[PDB]
């Protein structure tokens, strides 16, 4: 009966048809670039294939790292770009990325000398020219009681880059600079642009265009400098000092990219991460049919996504990124933090645009009164099924009994039941009925601890491969081995600046 | 038939027949009312919207908007179509169908490719209507500024465009006397982008004009410049920034000439595909704005005023939110219906439509567009972010009366008792709508809710028959009239698209 | 029993007592200026008498024209002021208004040269004056809730009034005419808004500034200041102490307040005043306003004046003047399209006893509650809605309107129904029947959304009414008047019979394109810019 609802968990057959599991799931090949989202037991995983996007609504300290980030870091066989704010994911899985999958590891730490460098001017064709320049200016000066001037500063950056362009990629400009009057580089950086032929005739007309420098140079220059100020920092200047990896090969070479950043601790790094992700996403709108070399997939483990702030590039790109095998999995504390106003959010409709492009959503549960509303909604989303309710009557004189059966409604999962799942989680796929499963714990499964023990001598002496490690001492020995860099990526290839 | 708990019910067959969505013999329906397929009740048993009202399809991702709505009407619609094809699959799959089935000329506008087509907004002027055209394009190129650094510049740049167009009509018409002064006549965008430096760079207040050319150029042709000399560098900068996208060879080739007369969009049997991804290339925004402006406004004449414009044209606005800010549709959907310009908008959610005007249409613009959709299709997906959307939909379907049975046993003996009662039940609960799968809900403004199946094209031989009889690679493997094998039809169709044998006439496009 | 509710539909009794219907309703005389709002059958109408105001909450494409506007356009025997943004209502009922009611038809299309003109300065007695001038100034220069810098708008309004006093003391004085003739001052007779705005640059001779012509370097002898009145001179001194020191920002906002009048169409529409709005309740006239403020914000303020002067020119009791016995039904069709018109918010509560009877037609209560830019604000929307005593509600099956109908469902209330349950011994076959009482919505939300061509009428002093739309195209009560007017409709369709429903609307559009159902356009003045 369905009078009081028809809610139900998804069947094993439909999950097989959706390719989430296989008939012999414990012996599955993992040959469809699948992302592990849950487990039915040790080595019996639920994994998402295809190109659809994953959302993980994980409260603070709910186990997103040990149940999603670390398992896929250890298992996923294609390219990975992971957000690593605590500098622990890469420190734990880099040796696996390099030894098991044979992938070069690039670490982008803008607030440290030891980092790989990214320069956006390495992605322009100095010699659709000015399109990249205008997009870069839009990134440098964001669109927003004080209009104009900022647009004049964007024009200042426009003909700034145009001036440096004319200064090098011209045959006479080479001699003009060979007069030894300026010290411009061979390839420009953002700091250098900030410190600074009929198209150049129009550029001179722009040098006398709206008169932005006539009795109004002070304010325009002040806004320009307030925008270019992040590059007065030595760490940021070193981060933009060069470009070590070409993002146009993110789907060609076998690479793993970690980003160690924190814009909440310092609002300065915001625009640099914005530029970084914009160039990374916009360097791969080439279909594998048009470029047969771009065959690999790039899983983007956007851990601590809401900590990144407003990245409008994602809002504009999520709806078209899927077919290019740029597959992000967003992990945010809660939806409420996502919809917030631009400064620390994406707006209501922008967050809705991002969330509409997620086809698999994992829901962890914690018993916190601050997450009630959310979980309540989740309860209502799972719907109700029909249940039998038994009542009894007894004649107090004779003692005979009467049993009555009626139908009632029951939530598939009540709010407090959702809040007290512990290590269980709910999976909602767009085309499937709700699923309940266990977190793919990495430290509990030999499926991942074997890979962790393989590449480390200490764990190899302590624990045997294939056996579940002694839970009372495994994590501590893993930490002790991480202190000596046994699990970390080889840090000798990470460049160091002055 | 009890309405004690509401009277919610699906629309009856009789009322659907009266609404021309189906016929008394729907399997043998002739499709003679220019109907748009919006779902099926079975193999070849389709529900089809007649009339002139507009369709809206709220189809999320991984929902089958193309395979359930775009592809079937592409195979089936007998009149003219204008499809938005950003992924290059719809046209590359149905072009040979539009060509061979309905004898229609396929015209593909892919600005970012050599094999493209050409659109010149200048071929739409009365070479009393030339001044009207000048004012029209001046309004279409200079929009109203609610908050600018100054509205005076906006109005003055509109007036500068108008006066420059008047002077250009003056010089290009005794137009041959000045031709013999120096060493094309059909204007293009970035050659009009040079219409601010000079004849080639003469001064913007001298040259051979105003001197004393108030009478050399017919009254107002050189008179407005005498009055607008107060009420050049920044003006040239703004004009060059406006015309700069034309400097790209792609857009340059797009606006180099014109191979189609949009005033004949309802005359000749044609099919217009548009390949564009403004989310990737953000520069095509204003360009597509002018494109659709001239495509729609050049068709705003009633068929009673010109019966030669007899054909209808369905605008399959697939990925409508992708187009960006197309204020044409915001200002036009309220009057287009009576002109046989019939759009069907396809979008992922209401929120994506309500996005801010730069990347969406705004709340008020989204409401203005949604208010002109009389038939609304609802595909279901099990996504928490859509709960509020489907719950309301559930509430819109209503409640009906159902029977509730309670049994009671006398344990000492075993004799039983059955008791029935009436209870309320939502016609469809929110979580039931969320898990419809291949089903969908149609809401027509003047009808009761309709539930049906998605009109899939690979499922039904109603469409695979055409796709097979058209391409030679599929005719050998599969036969007509029979539903082909589901395990190998899609891959064979992919492979047929690889060879282009199921595409269209690529040789024609410039 | 009323334990679970007592909601019910109004009986034929109370409707008769409310004068909404009569005993011989089919043969009703229509002698109490009634507005048709519904029907219980072909030619069996529900019609509102009295002076109360009507509201029609009709979603888009829900039949407000065919069910309300066009029926009363055909039937209403008194004066009609209709809003016709699509120019279709007039095009369909003009010759009915003219031939059946002998009413002169005026057309106000501020974007077609074929239009009648309106000039607010024609409603001012120059040679009382201060009150009307200040009212017109507050109309052109309205208050702002921003309050961050209202002094500039105040001084711009002071400049407007001052310019008006200067014009009055120059063109309606005795020595001012001699002064203008001696110094060759370009100044027209009856003033227009365009000229009052152009006076910001200065007095036309070229043109020199006001600060120069009066008390400046151009007025060396000081004679040009003496020609003005002492009150105007004191106001000019006060303004020179106000804006004239440290004016540059006042002239900008002043010239911006007259920017719509740099347009040629608005210039022609303002140049004259064809119809006297003080005659709206004496002569038999029918006025059609063809504008669209959403298509162009320029006509926004113009309409604001146009309607305002129309209302306040008709605030006279019939005991003051016995010529004002004619009522004026104001078919405010597509009301929110007119944007924010303060005159309606301020005047809905006072224009009822003047026989200015508006019927507001809007798509939803939420769109009317929109903020001043595109609506009236919550408080203003409530103010307008509080003065509507008969509200018609159309239904459509559209989720965007669900919250509107749920509430309406709740407004209709619940009633008590009987519910039967059955039991049965599964062995002996003996059964049991039980009856209880339950509650039932008079109309569930989905029932209202699927009402089709039925509607709900809520009158302030009655119980809910459910009736059928007063469709004109299927009722000989209206098609008789529409076929009596067109020769070919008379050649095809017979009077007193329901026309062929498959072809009547199409043949009607055909006859309309030939202008047979339209007003005589020969009497509409035509201008030209030169």
């Amino acid at each position: 009966d369905d009078l009081f609802g028809s809610a139900s968990w998804e069947t094993e057959e439909k999950m097989i048809k959706a390719k989430l599991i296989t008939p012999n799931n414990k012996k599955r090949a993992f040959d469809k670039r699948e992302v592990i989202v849950g487990r039915r037991g040790l080595g019996d995983f639920i994994a998402y294939a295809g190109q659809a996007f994953i959302g993980l609504i994980a409260p603070t300290r709910s186990g997103k790292g040990v149940g999603f980030i670390m398992p896929n870091m250890i298992n996923y066989p294609q390219n990975i770009v992971v957000f690593d704010p605590k500098a622990d994911t890469m420190e734990t899985c880099g040796k696996i990325r390099e030894k098991r999958f044979n992938q070069k590891v690039f670490i982008y730490e803008p607030f440290s000398l030891k980092t790989h460098r990214f320069n956006p001017f390495a992605y322009v064709d100095f010699g659709d020219f000015s399109t990249q320049i205008f997009g870069l200016a839009k990134l440098v000066f964001p669109e927003r009681k004080d209009p104009f001037f900022s647009n004049q500063a964007r024009n200042l950056f426009v003909i700034n880059c145009n001036i440096y362009r004319d200064l090098m990629w011209t045959k006479k400009g080479l001699e003009f600079v060979k007069r030894k009057k300026i010290i411009m580089p061979e390839t420009p950086t953002m700091f250098f642009i900030g410190s600074m032929s009929p198209a150049t005739r129009n550029m001179w007309n722009s040098f006398k265009t709206m008169g932005g420098a006539r009795e109004t140079y002070s304010s325009v220059q002040g806004v320009y400098t307030s925008a270019f100020a992040p590059y007065n920092n030595a760490m940021i200047r070193n981060f933009t000092s060069a470009n070590d990896f070409d993002f146009r090969r993110l789907r060609i070479d076998e690479v793993s990219i970690g980003v160690i950043a924190n814009p909440k601790e310092s609002t300065i790094v915001g625009p640099i991460l914005e530029l970084f992700f914009n160039v990374m996403i916009y360097s791969n709108l080439i279909l594998p049919i048009h470029d047969p070399q771009c065959k690999r997939s790039c899983l983007m483990l956007m851990d601590e996504f809401t900590l990144c702030g407003y990245l409008e590039t994602f809002v504009k790109a999520v709806g078209i990124m899927a077919e290019y095998n740029m597959r992000p999995a967003f992990v945010f504390q809660s939806k409420a933090q996502l919809e917030n106003d631009p400064p620390l959010g994406y707006g209501r409709n922008g967050a809705k645009t991002i969330l509409d492009n997620l086809s698999l959503n994992m829901y962890y549960g914690i018993n916190n009164d601050n997450y009630y509303e959310h979980f309540e909604k989740l309860s209502k989303v799972l719907g109700k099924y029909t249940r039998q309710d038994v009542s009894r009557s007894i004649d107090d004189n004779t003692g005979k009994t009467n049993t009555s059966i009626s139908n009632k409604e029951r939530f598939l999962m009540t709010p407090d039941e959702l809040m007290t799942m512990g290590d269980e989680l709910i999976i909602l796929e767009n085309t499937l009925k709700p699923i309940k499963c266990h977190k793919a714990l990495y430290y509990d499964d030999p499926f991942f601890t074997d890979e962790l023990i393989k590449v480390s001598p200490s764990l190899s002496k302590k624990y045997k491969l294939g056996k579940v490690p002694n839970q009372a001492t495994f994590y501590d020995d893993l930490q002790a081995a991480k202190t000596r860099g046994e699990l970390s990526y080889d840090k000798s290839l990470v460049p160091v600046g002055s």
